[PDB]
Parts: C-alpha cells; sequence; structure tokens
C-alpha cells in the first residue's frame, strides 16, 4: 500500500498573496508543512502542488519535492485530482498548505485508519470544541457514530442542543486521505444542493455515497488565512522553541 | 410480507393533556388516526400502543385494537419493540396518533419503498419547506443524498444557508417503516449522544450505521401539539367531510 501526500500550495490569496512563501519564524510557510509532512512515517513521497515558479523555486531551494499543475484550478481538491494522473499511489494524503503546526503523529493516525480498513474510501481528522465555539458558521461541525464515519459537514450547530448539557461538537480539521479509485471517478460527480447551499465540498461525497471516517484528534493550532492569524501562528511557533 | 401498523398513544401531554382523546368533529384524535390507518392496503392489522387505560377505553368503545405497554418507554419506537415480540409481521408501521390529517396513500408510498427493496432496513417520508418554515425547532428537518437516503436528521436548520439561495428544506415526516429485525435490537443500541441531544429517536438507527430512506409526499397537513394548531386542524378535517 504506497501512500504519497500532496500538499496544494497556489501562489494567489485573496488575503495575503504569496501566502505559500510567507515567512514564519524563519521559513517561509510552505517549507513547514512539508518538513512535518517528511515526519509523517509509511509515507513514499511528498510532494507540493503549485501553480507558480516562484513557489516551485522555493520548495527546490530548500530541497523539497514540487510539481507544477495547471493555474485555473478551481480547489486543492481539483488539483490533486491532477497530481493523481502524474504520481502514482494507492492512497492519496490531502495537507493543507496554509496549516503549518499541524502534527506528524496526527498524519499517520489518519493513514493507519486507511491501512486498518482498506474497503474506506475516506478519511479525515476533528477534534473537540464547545458549544459556543460551535455557535461559529467558520467553524465547520461534523456528526458521528459509533464506527466513527461521519454522518454529515455542517456550518450549523449540529447536534441541536435540545438538552444542552447532553450535546458533544466537533471541529472539523481539513486534511483527507483518499483511496486512489475515488480520486480516478472525481471528475465525474456532480456538486450537491447540500454541497452548494453550505459551501461545503467534501458533501459531494456525501452525496455520492462515498464514506468518510473521521478519527478525533487533540485540538490543533490555526491555520493562517488572515494577516491577524498569521501573527498568531509566529507567536505561537515561537514560543514552540 | 405481512405488514402491520401500530400507533403509539401515550397519555401525558405538557401543552395537551390527552392529546389522543382530543375531539375532532365528534370523534377522538386517536379514532380519525386509526380510521386512515385501515384505509392503507397491504397491512395486515392495525394496533393503537398506550400506557394509560384511559387511551385503551378510548379505543376500545370505537372497536379498535389496543395493547397495554409499559409507561417506563423512552419513546414511540421504544413502545413498538414491546407490541413486536407479540405482533408478528415482517414490516412495522410506526404512526404517529397525535398527526389525524395523514394520508393513506402516503402511507402506501412508505410500504412500496420496503418492498421494492427487501434490504432497506427503515423507511421514512419528508416533504418540501420554506426557509421560514424550517427555521422552527420544533419542526425537524433532513438532509438526503442521491439515492434518497438519509445523511443527517436535525432541528437545526440544516443545510446551513452559507449561499441562503441554494439552499432547499425538507421536512422530516415522523412516519416509520422498520423491518421486524431492526425492532428486535433497537433497545439494545449504544447510546446515541445525538439522539439525546436532539431528543430524536431515530438518531439512535443513525448512530449504528442502520439506513434510512427517505420518500418525497407534497406538503402534508399540520398536526395537533399546540392549541394554536389544534384549531387550524378541526378547520380542515371538518372542511374536508365537504
Ligand atoms: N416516551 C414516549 C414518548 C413519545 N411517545 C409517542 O411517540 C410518538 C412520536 O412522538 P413525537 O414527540 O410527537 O414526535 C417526534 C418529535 O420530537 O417531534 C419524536 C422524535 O423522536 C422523532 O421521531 C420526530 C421526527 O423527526 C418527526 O418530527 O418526531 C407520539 O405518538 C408519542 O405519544 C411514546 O409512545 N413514548
Ligand atoms: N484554487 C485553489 C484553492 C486552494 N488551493 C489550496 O488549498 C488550501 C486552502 O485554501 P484557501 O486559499 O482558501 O485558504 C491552500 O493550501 C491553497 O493553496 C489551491 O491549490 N487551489
Ligand atoms: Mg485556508
Ligand atoms: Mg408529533
Amino acid at each position: 500500500s504506497k501512500a504519497v501526500i500532496v500538499i496544494p500550495a497556489r501562489y494567489g490569496s485573496s488575503r495575503l498573496p504569496g501566502k505559500p512563501l510567507l515567512d514564519i519564524v524563519g521559513k517561509p510557510m510552505i517549507q513547514h508543512v512539508y518538513e512535518r509532512a517528511l515526519q509523517v512515517a509509511g509515507v513514499a513521497e511528498v510532494w507540493v502542488a503549485t501553480d507558480d515558479p516562484r513557489v516551485e523555486q522555493a520548495v527546490q531551494a530548500f530541497g523539497g519535492k514540487a510539481i507544477m499543475t495547471r493555474n485555473d484550478h478551481e480547489s486543492g481538491t481539483d488539483r490533486l485530482v491532477e497530481v493523481m494522473h502524474k504520481v502514482e499511489a494507492d492512497i492519496y494524503i490531502n495537507l493543507q498548505g496554509d496549516e503549518p503546526m499541524i502534527r506528524p503523529r496526527d498524519v499517520e493516525t489518519l493513514l493507519q485508519g486507511m491501512r486498518d480498513d482498506p474497503a474506506l474510501p475516506v478519511a479525515t481528522l476533528c477534534h473537540a470544541i464547545s458549544a459556543a465555539e460551535a455557535a461559529e458558521p467558520s467553524t465547520v461541525k461534523v456528526v458521528v457514530n459509533t464506527r466513527q464515519d461521519a454522518l454529515y459537514f455542517s456550518r450549523s450547530p449540529i447536534p441541536y442542543p435540545r438538552n444542552a448539557e447532553k450535546a458533544r461538537y466537533l471541529k472539523h480539521v481539513g486534511i483527507y486521505a483518499y483511496r486512489r479509485d475515488v480520486l480516478q471517478n472525481y471528475s465525474q460527480l456532480p456538486e450537491s444542493m447540500p454541497e452548494q447551499a453550505e459551501s461545503l465540498e467534501q458533501l459531494r461525497l456525501m452525496n455520492a455515497g462515498i464514506n468518510i471516517r473521521t478519527f478525533e484528534v487533540a485540538a490543533t493550532g490555526p491555520g493562517v488565512d488572515t494577516p491577524a492569524c498569521l501573527e498568531k501562528v509566529r507567536a505561537l511557533m515561537a514560543q514552540e522553541l
């Protein structure tokens, strides 16, 4: 069972142009994600899928591996599909390029989940959050069954607190592990109403009946979408030293 | 394929003490639900399940079949399990005792779905609603996939309207059809945190990986839960006789 990591890292960004190259305590963000991907055991290759020559140069300068991809993809998943046709693997792990506080051990948990059950199509992560936190539509909630399969991904606070002291909440951590066959059939899947209404691409998978198993991990460090959040990651990663 | 209908009828009610006996055009609500259940084709027997002798006498007075069940039951579905041990059937249909405007044709659609797919564990009903109607916690919402299977049920307005113009809402009609094996171990299913927080019995099935297929029907008549709606129901019900 060959497994590879692919890190979507487009140069463009609405809030932080050239995000991948932003310096964090001495190293460009994309490097922090790449080096940590390298600490994950059981993975044969780690790639940074980019669209700009500057990102590609930056990745090669610190020893990393980069692969150029179409500069008109609508999302990291669509770019991952392009990489799939080019890099042969049985399992592909999609790691966000703007989440440098990722924990290698967390990615191992994810991989183990795929290998312990070869029938599992997709796997992802999640961690506990308060009800106050679950109220934010910017934070995605996931509801799971006993086997930990996802029932639904929503920006609405679910489960609903009819009996609030009985409610337990979960934030979805955007890391994904995919079986090869799922990426091969991907471009054929139609966008679904829940997906367009919620603005949650993973819903496209649930629509088509493809199962996604979650795996709980401890609370995860913040991502880099805003200048404010960027200073947050710096202060955090620095002190971590 | 033997199919039977069981109508749970707990007496108590915070808002409407004794809903089942509440009169509607000269018939206890429970009668309207029973007579309509009798119009459903393909069903061999129709029972009413209660924990209160007052409801029991009321059903026998109009010549219906009534069975007494424990009072410690947590839900209607748990109550049907007790009935299951005594009343044999391949398929059990749980019809709410407080929705008198039920359409026999909709229950047949439900039964047809079970028979068309002998592998389907549970089937239920749903119908389109406005976003405004979906805001109410008392109205349960359901979100499905392309095979009409349910993804999740909630009192919360789902799907969340990030792009409000693309949100389409489906209201869950609380009628259920289950294979016998579903009930035989429904009361032995692990606790569902979602069930406990949302107070939705069907969530115990999802928590256990048991599939529930949805079937869309036309907008249904309101229910007798609030003194406000109870009047809308009498007006309509009487208007129907006309
Ligand atoms: N301990 C209990 C509680 C309820 N019931 C009976 O079960 C039926 C369904 O209950 P409901 O409370 O009116 O309806 C609910 C509700 O909460 O509105 C139950 C809930 O678990 C779930 O089945 C939703 C559906 O999602 C449809 O809304 O519907 C009623 O005839 C009620 O008397 C019972 O027998 N024993
Ligand atoms: N069109 C797109 C959109 C996002 N992505 C990647 O997906 C991740 C998260 O997306 P955001 O730009 O929205 O933060 C980033 O690593 C980003 O580079 C991509 O490679 N192509
Ligand atoms: Mg982002
Ligand atoms: Mg009701």
